[PDB]
């Protein structure tokens, strides 16, 4: 995974931003795309390899494995992390839009609607990570237990299946919900400091 | 398998019987129970064991043998000796018991009722020959071929299977037929003798 390009959209994003965006942006590249290239990537690298049923069955831990991890978690993470980033994305845009028609009327920062946008790129961050949030929680919760029971054909009856690394892998979901939480207080604290 | 006791039986019976039942028994005796003991069980012994399937489904080579074979054709053999024998029983004993009570009568051959006794083994060992021969022929043929294609559950769609000593089985099944025919005629010249 090459986050370079993201990288340096975003620090050119850290340029225009309060300090609390700032940190919100410190935060996102140590604690999430630091953390999830040099840790958790590896942790869950032998998912599928490593998940072992009790069964003679051909195909049924293939089914198992799909059934009891729709998405792995990490792919989850990249993608919350993009959309969290998004918006930031959209508020520089802006930004830039306007310098680049402010260089042109000469030849032919937070206030106004600049100050707009960026409190709904606030907002929409604030959303997003929620979802992702309750996402992660309605389809995995906060825990991974060692044991999945499995019925799908064409597994025969229920069969026990087991989860590679369930408790290193229960930490870095607790972990990266903790950071995601941050996150959005940092969120929080943006707009009271705008609104006061 | 011990015939022991039905061959000592038996060879009364040929004390009392015809020419052409002398034969018959001689057949029988010969014909039909040294194959099968010296032959035709060793073909068969490895039926199951060297009954192979082209698949990682457990359970299916065992259906698929049970569906392919209901009944080994050496048990059908046994059934069908021990069943054409019975007859030949009933007369003897027949005998047995007039004997024995000439010899109560005298302390205080084939005619009359001894005959129609007779005559009634020769019709019940011909239908049960026939009845035999024409369920050997509904249930498996008069061949066995060396791919048998099975499509019951557990197997996963249609399974190629494979039988061991295919063209050997055939060979055996074909003498077996012809054994039991010869038995045919000579219970029709016996019936045809008594005749005439």
């Amino acid at each position: 995974g090459d986050w370079s390009f993201l990288g340096r959209l975003l620090e050119n994003a850290q340029e225009h931003s309060t300090v609390i965006g700032k940190v919100w942006l410190t935060v996102l590249f140590i604690f999430r795309i630091l953390v999830l290239g040099a840790a958790a990537e590896e942790v869950w690298g032998d998912e599928q390899s490593d998940f072992t049923c009790n069964t003679q069955q051909p195909g049924c831990e293939n089914v198992c494995y799909d059934r009891a991890f729709p998405i792995s978690h990490v792919r989850f993470w990249v993608l919350q992390i993009i959309f969290v980033s998004t918006p930031t994305l959209i508020y520089l845009g802006h930004v830039l839009h306007l310098v680049r028609m402010e260089e042109k009327r000469k030849e032919r920062r937070i206030a106004g609607a600049l100050l707009r946008t960026y409190v709904f790129n606030i907002i929409f961050k604030t959303l997003f990570e929620v979802g992702f949030i309750a996402g992660q929680y309605f389809l995995y919760g906060f825990q991974l237990k060692p044991l999945y029971r499995c019925d799908r054909w064409p597994c025969p009856n229920t069969v026990d299946c087991f989860i590679s690394r369930p408790t290193e892998k229960t930490i870095f979901i607790l972990f990266m919900l903790a950071v995601a939480c941050v996150s959005l207080l940092l969120n929080v604290l943006e707009i009271y400091h705008l609104g006061w």
